[PDB]
DNA sequence: CGATGCGGGTGCA
DNA sequence: TGCACCCGCATCG
């Protein structure tokens, strides 16, 4: 159909499943089919973390931001550092104490803020055959890494 | 260690 | 009633 928000009831002659979105942005709505195992996962490369609505039906999560180096700093082949933020509470405050990968300065956590000035927001629900997404906002900071690239240094050496 | 989900409870419109 | 958010409980990779 057209209309789609958190509505009473959801229409149900869904034809087009959209494919799993990586990077929803600027208030994208889909349908993904509720087989989706990353759509089960509810994903996002975006930080987006918990938040309490009292709703058992509809999972809201909130954009965390992204961690930068503080000292503007660049690589050698221009690149700039977007670490992703850490999902547990706790864990994001020893992070912004750690020292950057690359100037070795001190890191910032630039929070994100693309809704009226509040972090950007996520919802998921499950309607039988599909799991309905739904996001208010758009990110006006620079992408973090993602889970797979975030993963990919705290398993190093 | 932390990612994720849950839900009680708070403070402001 | 909505919304943002703090805090602890629990699961699981
Ligand atoms: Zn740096
Ligand atoms: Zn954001």
């Amino acid at each position: 159909l057209s209309w789609d928000i958190n509505d009473v009831k959801l229409p149900q002659n869904v034809k087009t499943t959209d494919w799993f979105q990586e990077w929803p942005d600027s208030y994208v709505k889909h349908i993904y089919s509720s087989d989706d195992r990353n759509a089960q996962r509810h994903l996002s490369s975006w930080a987006m973390r918990n938040t309490n609505n009292h709703n058992s039906r509809i999972l809201k999560k909130s954009c965390l931001g992204v961690v930068v180096c503080s000292r503007d700093c660049s690589t050698e082949e221009g690149r700039k550092i977007y670490l992703r933020p850490a999902i547990c509470d706790k864990a994001r405050q020893k992070q912004q104490r750690k020292s950057c990968p690359n100037c070795n300065g001190p890191l910032k956590l630039i929070p994100c803020r693309g809704h009226g000035g509040f972090p950007v927001t996520n919802f998921w629900r499950h309607d039988g055959r599909f799991i309905f997404f739904q996001s208010k906002g758009e990110h006006d900071h620079p992408r973090p890494e993602t889970k797979l690239e975030a993963e990919a240094r705290r398993a190093m050496k």
